[PDB]
Formats: structure tokens, C-alpha cells, sequence
């Protein structure tokens, strides 16, 4: 019964456009969409992108194909009846690539309501494109656009529009491998200017803090450390090089493989970031340690010694010194500010 | 024979509908279902995910198509014919993608008892979504979530339900490669609330123990016994630096090569996990050691000498029973409890 | 004239079921298929598969849609019209996923005998899943099922059964890169036991041999060496430390390099592999060198220089022998037996 | 209205040919198209081959079709009823493979204007194959060509050709990740010349410099810094060797994880590349010391203790030098130039 | 115009069969095809295989649906008419996997000549598979077979022969990334002989041969450095151990950690290859050193002395010489020959 009442409404009988919007030659139509997102991840440097899956969710009203007669409330069509209404037509923007779920039954789903109104639901996975500055990678924090913009139809043809309650909802303990998403999401209106005209988008953006920790203890900790071990080689006496020359040397053959380890595990970048800049400075003091120390090796072969002597106070004074100016120049550049 | 009369039952002749379900304005349509998972495979710190294939079996019967006239037991209808007779729609809820195996002939089996009772079965590779907090890694314990809902249909419409006797079962010797499958398999009943209504869900849960035995092997003991090296680097001689100070050094380069191998090894993670932890503070002890030996060192250059001795029986005291007591609280700690 | 001819046998014309098997209410149809692989390749410890394409031949012989009248001998028909005949319903039961080769023309082939024989051939890439113990992962030997089952037929309705001259077929020349593939392919009969009653399968086994050179060249051999330096660093002068405790951190050191590298060249796994153990058990002897050598400086600080001369034609008689105990030992229990 | 009035053009109605192209056994049609590109990404050595989507947008007018009786101002049909209408048959020359975006609504769109004018856009990402020199590894500048032909019609045919103004435009905000994009975006015609004969394509060209940055940082300066630190071994004293020896033995060893460390990083490469080159000769100079250093040690073993301060005099000159004019050489001839 | 005499010769009037062959019951057809590749790629140890898209051009005329009687000369279908007339079914035997381009217009191209000639060009990307033997990797030699065969039709049914002038044609600037393509391309018949019968077959060759330069460069030279590094040792003072134990002792250690770095970037394979070869070998000299040396350090703790410094030079000669003639029998061997 419902079926061939949704035939009549639907179908050539009586008539219907799908090529046709709702209201032509008239008001333009409000599409009230609001998403769902069930999962995040693969967030790659590589591929400058992220993957997620939503349940999209649009609303609109059109004043033909209501009915108003029929004893049932709403009603159900097939999702190969798809076709037969109109519906808005909407992609993604920013997306590379994206497809429907036809698992078991096909996840469209529509209504259309007793007063007009037609609730549209689609579940969609897609890959969305991010732009991401990794200018600061360990104290680096991303944010996440994804756009809804219509194809093909003008301001004057539709507009979309987000929920007033809970427009984007994510779907609770996502837990990104890589990443904490914070808990405020922005969404906000977008306009596309073109030659053409002007068309709608709906801007949706959520902020992704990379969490540091394992950098913090896997790569700038046991660094830091080998810097004040060539510290303590400063103290080394005043006569033996092969232990002292050796703790340097060793210093620095130690904070090369370290930088080479590192070196592998990070993601492949072209551009200058953070934690490199870290670690050749570090590399850097680590190299000062046997050059402070090889000018006292050559000076020292009465004026000369306490030339040497004022230079290993110096170089106690100034290591540590200038490594804390440093940090605190560098944590308070990269972390917040 | 059984071809015509099936289309007298599922064909316009007489009537039907794929669109409406069974007791429609009537009693909620159970379906009881019960899947046998083919493999398990591919479970990715990366992605977040795991992928398998299952044989998904429901049930349901309807009160229509029910002939008990025709002298043939069941019946079986063609993959294509598929869609004339109503099917309960179900998606997974956490799964990113899926799809049916076409190979050969179609994967989708389907039967019309007598009685008017509906068995059909269909395989399905699927990959799911299961969150994984590798906060401790190698004593790691995972669960994975396999839920089935329904889409499109409230609690007064269809209910989903396991079979009682051997609802999810395991093909055997799955043998995963990183993991263990715990032969407990527990189920149990989920509910969607939802602003449009509650919708039934099956969870399904699989318990997945991760084995350390090559973390145990590879990682920790080499470490743990270049610690107990440079214990031994702590006996040495209360006068000689290079060879000394030389098995401190080593001491840190080998605990470092190492810690950086592993770092190469082991799943990529912001956040830190449990194997980091150790290795970072066994790297730590390993400084220890050239840290109180250059304090012995600096302090040796009467009364010194006697700090420097007891600094010595301070140190081959506090050293194992300080990594000792901290064992004990680690392992404690991650494994189990 | 073969095609319309085609049309009356396979046709609404006369009659015919592409739904009902030959002898429907009948003696079980008997399927023999052999199969001609194209390739192996792809074989992951990762996802727990290989990826092999074949030649599928099916034959069966159907008493209906034998005409024995028209001129011509057998019968081709397009790739289009493979639907109208009955075809046995096969599935592997173990791939993961599956696809047909649809380039240039369509790689279906299907022939009608004169006498109603029919010979149906299938071009098929899959990716099968095979289990993989590396327990043992240098002197390795893995097997590989490919078992073929029907789908939604019981014993009653169809069998399957291999060729009788040569059913599995290798096409010569694969050298598979990582595995020799074994001349001796071992095909035999398996049963399906269900709840719903008893399924046909025909099993086809592969045995695969890991060849293990690059690993004993790349692995073995330098570490080996290595504990050769160390046997020979307990030659060293019962006075100096220096180069002879250098030459045992130094062996430890090369030796957990080695470890190191090695342990990210092999295959990912979380269960201790035959290879590690290797690697670990040099590393103890590497360590052992040290250890009984800081017992003799230790205890040098008459009778003591004794015991220490005693321990280091202790030490150069039990490195050896213990290492070669431990060779004997091992390499009969991973390689054969 | 608009829908039937669409079907007396485009239908059997009157007469159309999808086949026949417009202003057939006449002069040659004109499509004027300019793309959109959303996205760069995937940037690989490895397959030799970058991704895009982009925005095709093609203008042609046909003669035929053009109502300029009915109201409305242009029109639209639906993505299915496309094939109606004869477009122009295009490919890209050099891509792997390429996909529409079907995700929501189909991403095709068309509107046929009063006056006959055609506007055709369409959504495709797509996989183009760009070759690669990285001769010049770090310095790199690559170019990459985007070319569009047409299949099946020769220049008497049909002629494509770019927009006059903004052709070819670039969304802003790419940020490539190993890679900037030159601002300035070169285009020309080309011409395919075959047995066959003539066809059109036009080229785009995209200028994409490499950033040296990391590669500055993490590998040039710590190698540099090393041959640093062995012009200071060559000041050692002209008496001891091990700490000496040992200064060139430890400069070699660094060396030499480094190498490997960027060995494992870099792109995997059979040719040799710039960083190769430079990495190779500091490992050379690294030697050098050694060798200029042995050397002197032997020849130490009157006039030979002349000889070998007159080699240390010799060598403190040289080896800045020659590093000096080698880098003036090297850098000058792979940036610019 | 054209689609309507096209319409009557390849529809059911008149008649034809996309069945049946051209002269069936008579003269086996001939296709004379030839392709233009446009690129390779990802040729992987892995997988074993390469990837290449290719433009097959088909030639074949049938003496049926030749008009003569129509003014145009050849003829155009649309690709969706492509299935009413015949096309020889071709597979190409070796590849795991094949897809057409659909991107904007579908790329099959046919045309129908006047005399009853007939061409058909498609556009196929496909991967291959393509046996490799590593055996000698630096210096290594692929040998690509690319191979087209017919599929159910006998010799008698059909035959497949190469063009007379450009047969394959290589698109220029393929600039292949680990291969050089050799310009010469060997191109011959092939002939299936099966217990069905013969098929035809055209087998086509591409010499790709492995430019070993990045590993001369990255690989060799530094190992073989090293070597002279040790010979160097050999010289070193009768008397003194550290540093030259030393030497020797950091000889190994870094001949470790660059093997180990080299089998991190080499392919993954089981069997022993060249470069794998020369590293073990160039690490047992490195130990010969040490060997040798301990040999002369315990023999020297009169006659003693004497055998020690004949063992020192007879090391001295020994160790270059046997390392020239290694490398004379190797290279000659694996190179060429
Ligand atoms: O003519 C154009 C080209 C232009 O390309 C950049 C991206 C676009 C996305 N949407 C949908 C198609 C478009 C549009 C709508 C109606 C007529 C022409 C037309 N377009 C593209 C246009 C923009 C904006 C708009
Ligand atoms: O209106 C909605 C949106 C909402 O999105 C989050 C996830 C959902 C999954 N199932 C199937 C679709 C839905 C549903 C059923 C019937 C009418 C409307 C409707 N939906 C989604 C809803 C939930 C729950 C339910
Ligand atoms: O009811 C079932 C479920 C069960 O699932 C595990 C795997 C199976 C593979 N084949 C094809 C489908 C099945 C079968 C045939 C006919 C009626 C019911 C039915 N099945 C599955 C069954 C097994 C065995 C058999
Ligand atoms: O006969 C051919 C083969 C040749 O192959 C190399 C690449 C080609 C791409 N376009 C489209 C097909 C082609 C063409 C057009 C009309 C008749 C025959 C024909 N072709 C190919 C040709 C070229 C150029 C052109
Ligand atoms: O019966 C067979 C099986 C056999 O399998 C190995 C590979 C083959 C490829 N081509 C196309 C199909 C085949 C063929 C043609 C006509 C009748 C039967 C038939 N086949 C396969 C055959 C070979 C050779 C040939």
C-alpha cells in the first residue's frame, strides 16, 4: 500500500521531475545538514590527507510530493527508488577520493514526511585533504577542514545550512593513533565566488593537537643528556686527551646515530622542522665541546695555561648557560605563544 | 518446477513487496544471526583497524510467502532473485569498508522454508575499526568490537539477536601474527539511543592478547645486560679513567644504538608507551653510572678518597637495588594487575 | 546457425533452468576440476597470505541441453550468455578476496559437448590466506592449502574430485622471490561437517621451502665471526684492561649493532623466531667473554693469580666447547628432524 | 518543462546523434577548456608519478540543439541523460589510471546555452606519470606535464585549445609536502604526429622546486662538521697515536653511520645522485686524514721527522683548501647554473 | 547517417554474429597488432612484476559487414556499440591484473574500413609479471616478457602476428628509476601447445638493464676503504696493542654497522646475491686482519720474533695481493661474461 501510494507521488502518474529542484522559478531551497563522523585516522604527512566515514545527514522540504491524504505518518522508499526524487546535489570539496557502503543492504536511507518535509541520510567513507605545516612537528598542532559545498547550483538555487544542535558530532573514544582531537570543534559558513556566481559551502574544522610525549622521552632526553655527559668532559683533566678527547669524540658519534635513528622514525619532510632544528643545535654544542677543548689542547703546547684554565671556566660557565637561553627561547617559540 | 512457483510467491502474481517488511503495522521482525569468521588479518597500530571476512547467517521468518502447499522441502532461489523478497538491512557500524566476494559464481545463499521460515547467508570481507590504547605495549591486551545494527528500523520494527547455541564462532587455527586470540569469546546485547528512536545493535567481542616474547628477547635483555655491564664498569679500578670511563661511554653509545633500532622497529606512536619507558630509564641508569663515577672522578683530583670509596659501595649498592625495585614495580604494574 | 541453435537448448524455447541443477531430484552431479596456476607471489608474514592467479577447468556433464543432432561438434557460447546454463556453485574457502580478469575480451570460457559434456574454464586472480608458523624462521618450511568447496551443496547435490592426470599444475619458471616452491604437489580429498549437512572440498598443498642463505651469509657468519674475536680477547695479557676489556665492549657493541639491523631487515613478529633466539644466544656468550673476564681482573687485586689463570684455560677451553655443544644442538633441531 | 523540451533536442524526437559530432563533413570543432586543480600530493620516486584531481571545464558549441525559442536561459540536464549529447572525446596522454567521483550526486555537470554554446565539467582525480631526474638530488628542480588529447579525432576533426584567461589555476593553499610550487605555470599547444595522422593536445606545465632544507640540516652539516673535527685531528700531537689514530679511526666510523643513517632516509635511487656524491667525498677526506696520517706515523718509524711536520704543515694547508674549492665547484654547479 | 548503414550491417538486419568469427567453417583469421607503450613502473622485487599501460592496435578484416556501397570511407562506432561486432579474444598470459580507462570518454577506439578492414585500438593498463633472478644484483641483467595469446580459438580459429614495421613501439623519455631501458627490442612468435591443441601466441622482449652506480658509489667504495684502512693496521708498531687492536677492532665494528645499513636498504630476498657476497667478504679480510694480528701478538709473548716479522710482511703481500686477485675473478665474473 505505502509503495504504490509512494508510485503515484513519485512516478509519471500525476508528475514529478528528478532533473526539476523543488520551488523552480522561485524561492531558493534550505538544505539543513548535519553530520555524524565515525572514525578518524591514517592522518599521513605523505599524503597531505586524513580518512573519514559519516553519516551525512540533509533535510529539506519540498512543497510538491506531500501528500497529506495517506493514513501513514512519514514513509519509507527503497534506495534503488532513490532516484526518482530530487535530491540536493552536494560533494565534498576537498576531498581525493570517496565512496557509499553497499555492505549487506545499501546505507541510503530516506523519509518523507506527512507535511513535505524529506529527512535524507547517506553513510559515506571518504578521504579529505588537509593542508598541514609541520614547522613545528612535535609541538604541532593541525587543523582539520572539511567542506560541503553544492555542484552546480547558484545561491539563487539552494543554500546549505548547519544544525542548531549538535551539527557535527563525533562519535565518542575515536582515539587517533597519532593525535588528541580537541574537544571544541568550529564549524562556520563558506562562500564560493566564481565567474560563474556564487555558490554555498558549509565549513566544518576540527582542531588535532599532536601529543609530544613519545618525542619528548624517545628522541630529546637521551640527547640532552649526551650533552651534559660532554659537560662533564669539560672537568676532565687539564693533561689527558685520550679520555677526554674520547669522551667528546664519543659524544659526538653517539649524537650522530642518535640523529640518524631519529632520522628514520620521523616523517619525511623537505622542509626544516622543529625537532631537526633540536637536534643539530644539540649536535652543534656537542661539536663546541671538542673545539673549546682542541683550542685548549693547542694552546696548552704559563700565559698559554692560564689562558686554558680561564677558558675551562669559561666553557663551564658558558655550555650550560647558553643551552638554558637556548631551551628557553626554543619551548617558548614552538609551544603555544 | 520450483522456479515458477517461486515466482507466484515473490513475483507480482498474487502479491508481495521487497520495499515493506513482514507484519507490517504489526509485531516487531526478529532476525536471530549468527556469524563464523573466516580470518583475521592485517590489525594495524596505523590504521586503527583489523579486517575479516565472516559468514554472516540470519534468520527470520515471514507470515507471508509461506506455501506448505508445494510438495518440495525449503527452497532455493538465485542470487539475482535476491532482491524480490524482502531482506532485514543491516550494516556493521564500525567498519571503514566492505564488500561481497562475486568470485566464481555470486557469494549470497538463500532458502524459503516450508514453514515460511527464511535462512540467508552471505560472506562478507569486511574491515572494522577497533580502538587500541598501546599504552602498555608489550604486556598489551586488545579488544576488538564486531557490532551489527540495523539501519532504518526502530526497535518497534526489527530486533537482532544471537543464535543460542555457537553464536559467533571462530574457524580454528587462525594462528594471528602479532597476536594470540583468547579462546573466550564474549557477546552481549548494545542499544542505540538516538534523537529518532532506539535501533538494535549485537557487539560482539574478541579478546586479543599480545605475546612480548620478541620484545622480551630483543629489546629488554640486551639492555638490561649492558646495565649489569656497566655495574661492572662500577668495580673498576679507583685510579684508571680511559678503560673506565671508556666502559661508561660504551656503555651509553650500545644503550643508545639500541634504544634507535628499536625506536625503527616498533609501531609508530605519539603518545608514550610501556617499552619506551623502559628503555629510556634503563638509558637513564646508564648515565648514572658516568655521572657518579665523574663525580668520583672530580672528588678524587684523605677525605676525598674515603667519599670516593663509600660513593664507590654507595653506588655497587644502590644500583642493583634500584633497578631492582623498580622491576618490581614495572612489571607488577604493566602486566596484569 | 550455432548461436540461434544455442538459443532453442539454453532458451525460454523448449525449457531449461539456469536456477535447477542437472538431475534435479536425482544422482549427485559429479564436477572434475584441475587447475593451472599462473603464479605465485606476495607471500607476507604481515597479512598472513599469498596472492596466486589460475586456470580454473571445470567439467561436468548435464543428460539435458544435449542435442546429438546438429551438425557441428561441441559448442561455444559468448561470456554474455554464460548465465542461461547451470554452472557449479565453487568457492575457495580460504581466500581473503577474489576478481575476474575482464581485459580486452572476457577470460570466460565455455564449451557444450555433442554428447551434453561441458567444459567451463575461468580465469581467476586470488588472494588466498595460508597459516605460517615462523617458529623455526631461517631453516623455515611452509605449506600452503588452496582448498576449492562448493556453495550451498551438499553431498547429496554435487561432488567435487581432481583430474586425474595432472589436476594441479604448476606453469613452469615462478622463482619466487623469497621460497623455492617443491616439485612434489600433494592433493587429496577434503569434507565439510556443518550443521546443515556434509559439503565437498578438494584440498591442493603446495610445500614451499624458505632458503635460508642470504640469512646465514648476512646474519650467521658476521656475529659468529665476532664471538671468534672474543675467544680471542681471552688470549689477551692477564695485566692490560684497556685493549682487552676494549676488546670485549667493542665485540658487544658490533654484536647489538648487528642485532639491531638485523632486527629491522626480518619479518615483523611478536613470538620469539629461530633466528632471534641465534642472535640473543651470541650476544650471551659476547657478554660471558666480559663477564668471566671482569671475574679475573676482579680477583686479580698468589693464589688469586692462580685462580685466574685457571679461569682463562677454563675460559678458552668452555667458549668453544659450549658454543659448539650449542650448534650441535641447534641446527639438528631447527634444520629437518 | 525544461526536462521534455530537453528531450525533443536530445531525443529520437526530431534527430541527434550521441555518434556523430557536431558540424559533421565540415570545418573543425573548437573546445576551449581550462581546468581547476584541487590538489598535488603523492609526490614519488617511486612510480615516477604525482596525483591530482582537478576541475575539467570544456566549452563547444554545436549548431544543432540550440532551441533560442524557448524562455528559459540556457539549461541542465541530469548527469544520466549525458549521453544524449555528443562530447568531446578526451584523455590525458600520460596517467596511470583516473577515476570519476561518484561520492553523493554524480560530479558530472552540463548546461546548454540558448545560443547553442555547451558548457561540460566534470570532476576527475587522476594519476599522471611524470618523469624524473634526480641527478641533482637536493638542489632539484622538477617539472611535471599535465597533457590532454584528444582520442579518435584527428585535427580535421576537432582542436583543443586553453582559456584565454586563467587557464589553468591553481586552489591556493597546496602546500605540498616535499615540494614548492613555482607561482608561474607554463602552457603550450602540442601536437601528436602519427601514420594516422595529426591530432591536438595541450600541455600544462607545473614547476616544482625541491626545498633543501632538512636535507641542509640533517645530513650536510653533521657530515661537514666532522671533516672539521679530523683537519683537528691533524693538529694531534706528532708523538702519540691512539687518541689520534683514534680521532681519524672515530671520524671514519661517524662517517659511516651517517652515510648509512641517510642511505636508509633518502629515496631509493640505482643512479648517483648529488648527496650521494657529496657523501661519498667527505667519507674520502675523512680517509684522507688517516692516510696522510699513517703516513706520517711511518715514516716517524732526522730528515724523515722533516719530512713528516713538512707533511703536517702540508696537510693543515691542504685539506681546507681543497674541501674549500671542491664545495665552490660543487655548489655553484648543482644550484642554478 | 553513418550510424544507420552502421546499423544495418552490425544489427539483425540483415545478419551478423558477435558470436561467431569472421570465414567460420573456413581460412583461419589473422590479427596483425602492434603496441605502443607508454610507461613502465614499479618493477619490485616484491611482487615480483612490473606495471606498463600500453595502446594495442588490432588489425583484422572480415569479409562480412564490408559495404562498399557508402560514400564515407571507413567508418566510426560508438564504444557501446563495440560489442555488435566480432573482436578476436586476446589475454595477455603473464599479467596478476588488467583494467581498461574510462576517464572522460571511454578510450576503445574502432573503426570499419571500406573494403571490409578492420581497426581497433584500445587503451589497456596492466601489470605483468616478470621472473627475476637477483643472483648477481649490482651487476644484474632483467629480461621483460611481455606476452599476448589468444583465448579459446586454436591455430585453427585464429593467428597472432606482429607488425612488419614498429611492431612495439617504446614511447621516448621513459627515464625508467632503478633500470635503463636497452633500446634494442626482441620481439618473436610463441606457440601454446596444450592437450586441447596449439594457440597462438606473440611474445614480446625488453632488456632492462640495472645501472650499479648508486651502489658503487654508496656501497663498494667505503667497505673497500675500510680494507686498505686495516691493511694500513698491518703496518702498525710490533710493540704496542690498542691502537692497533684498535684499528683493527674499529675496522670491523664499522664494516658491521655499513653492512648493516646496506642490508637495510637492499631488496628483500632469501638467496644469496653478488653485493651481499662481497660485503661477507670484504668483513672476513677485515677479520683476517685481527686473525693474522693475534696470531703475531701471541706468538710474540728470538725464533718468536723473527716468525712475527715474517708474518707482518707476509701479511703485508698477502692482503693486497689475494684482495686483486678476489676482485679480478669477481667482477670479471658477475659483470658481463
Ligand atoms: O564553469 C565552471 C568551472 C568552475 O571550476 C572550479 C570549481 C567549481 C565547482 N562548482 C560546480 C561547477 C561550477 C559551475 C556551476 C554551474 C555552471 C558552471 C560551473 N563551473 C564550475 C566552477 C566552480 C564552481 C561551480
Ligand atoms: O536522521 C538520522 C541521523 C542519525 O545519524 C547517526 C547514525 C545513525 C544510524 N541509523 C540509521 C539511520 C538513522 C535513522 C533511521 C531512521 C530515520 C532517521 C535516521 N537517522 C540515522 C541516525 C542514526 C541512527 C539511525
Ligand atoms: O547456515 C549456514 C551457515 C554455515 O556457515 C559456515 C560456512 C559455510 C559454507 N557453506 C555454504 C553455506 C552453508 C549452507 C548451505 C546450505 C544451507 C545453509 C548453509 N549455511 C552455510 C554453513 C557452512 C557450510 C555451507
Ligand atoms: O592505429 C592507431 C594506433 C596509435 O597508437 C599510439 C597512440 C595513439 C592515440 N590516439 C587515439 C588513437 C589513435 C587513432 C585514431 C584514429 C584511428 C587510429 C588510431 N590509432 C591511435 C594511434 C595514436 C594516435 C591516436
Ligand atoms: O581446458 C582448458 C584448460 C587449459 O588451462 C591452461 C591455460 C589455457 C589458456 N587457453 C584458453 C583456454 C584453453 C582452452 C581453449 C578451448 C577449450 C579448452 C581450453 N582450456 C584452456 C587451457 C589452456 C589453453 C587455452
Amino acid at each position: 500500500a505505502p509503495s504504490e501510494f509512494l508510485d503515484k507521488l513519485m512516478g509519471k502518474v500525476s508528475g514529478y521531475d528528478a532533473r526539476i529542484r523543488p520551488n523552480f522559478k522561485g524561492p531558493p531551497v534550505n538544505v539543513t545538514c548535519n553530520i555524524f563522523i565515525n572514525s578518524f585516522g591514517s592522518i599521513a604527512e605523505t599524503t597531505m590527507d586524513y580518512r573519514v566515514n559519516i553519516f551525512l545527514r540533509q533535510q529539506w522540504n519540498d512543497p510538491r510530493l506531500a501528500y497529506s491524504e495517506y493514513p501513514d505518518d512519514s514513509l519509507d522508499l527503497d534506495p534503488s527508488m532513490l532516484d526518482s526524487i530530487w535530491k540536493p546535489d552536494l560533494f565534498f570539496a576537498n576531498e581525493k577520493g570517496a565512496n557509499f557502503h553497499e555492505v549487506t543492504t545499501d546505507n541510503k536511507l530516506l523519509r518523507i514526511s506527512k507535511n513535505g518535509n524529506v529527512l535524507y541520510s547517506i553513510r559515506i567513507t571518504l578521504v579529505l585533504a588537509c593542508p598541514m605545516d609541520l614547522k613545528n612537528f612535535p609541538m604541532d598542532v593541525q587543523t582539520c577542514i572539511m567542506q560541503l559545498e553544492s555542484f552546480g547550483y547558484t545561491m539563487n538555487d539552494l543554500i546549505f545550512e548547519w544544525d542548531e544542535k549538535g551539527a557535527v558530532q563525533v562519535a565518542d573514544g575515536l582515539t587517533l593513533p597519532q593525535f588528541i582531537l580537541k574537544e571544541e570543534k568550529d564549524l562556520r559558513y563558506c562562500t564560493k565566488h566564481y565567474n560563474t556566481g556564487k555558490f554555498t559551502c558549509i565549513e566544518a574544522r576540527f582542531h588535532l593537537e599532536r601529543q609530544m610525549g613519545y618525542y619528548l622521552i624517545q628522541m630529546y632526553i637521551p640527547s640532552l643528556l649526551i650533552v651534559i655527559l660532554s659537560w662533564v668532559s669539560f672537568w676532565i683533566n687539564m693533561d689527558a686527551a685520550p679520555a677526554r678527547v674520547g669522551l667528546g669524540i664519543t659524544t659526538v658519534l653517539t649524537m650522530t646515530t642518535q640523529s640518524s635513528g631519529s632520522r628514520a622514525s620521523l616523517p619525511k619532510v623537505s622542509y626544516v622542522k622543529a625537532i631537526d632544528i633540536w637536534m643539530a643545535v644539540c649536535l652543534l654544542f656537542v661539536f663546541s665541546a671538542l673545539l673549546e677543548y682542541a683550542a685548549v689542547n693547542f694552546i696548552a703546547r704559563k700565559l698559554f695555561i692560564s689562558r686554558a684554565k680561564r677558558i675551562d671556566t669559561v666553557s663551564r660557565v658558558a655550555f650550560p648557560l647558553v643551552f638554558l637561553i637556548f631551551n628557553i627561547f626554543y619551548w617558548i617559540t614552538y609551544k603555544l605563544v
